[PDB]
């Protein structure tokens, strides 16, 4: 096995995001190795709550109201909508549709939004 330590693999767009959510204290630490990083993200972010904490750890006081326990469909969509609220208004970055995350349609857009959220906050120099 010829490991060439000059050219090593790099953590993918999803891997950095998972770790990013954990260090910000908005997502819990996994009990195992994450086989599906993007899938794990979608299932965890589906209810919006994690994204609400995410935005409140970067822009503290942007989420007007979050449902820590969303019973109704519109409640989950509202939590995601609050995330889109701040990221679309204050930051004005790559936004997506609540249906993409909640119904697991186009996660590629959701991940792009998360990565961009890291890009803009890095640009601030946090």
């Amino acid at each position: 096995m010829g490991h060439h330590h000059h050219h090593h693999s790099h953590m993918n767009s999803a891997e950095q995001t998972v770790t990013w959510l954990i260090t910000l204290g908005v997502l819990e630490s996994p009990k195992k190795t994450i086989s599906d990083p993007e899938g794990f993200l979608q299932a965890s972010l589906k209810d919006g709550v994690v994204l609400c904490r995410l935005l409140e750890r970067l822009l503290p006081g942007t989420i007007e109201k979050v449902y820590p326990e969303p019973r109704s469909e519109s409640e989950c969509l509202s939590n995601i909508r609050e995330f889109l609220r701040g990221c679309g208004a204050s930051l004005r970055l790559e936004t997506f549709d609540a249906n993409d995350l909640y119904q697991g349609q186009n996660f590629n857009k959701v991940l792009s939004s998360l990565v961009t959220l890291n890009k803009v906050t890095a640009d601030i120099g946090l």
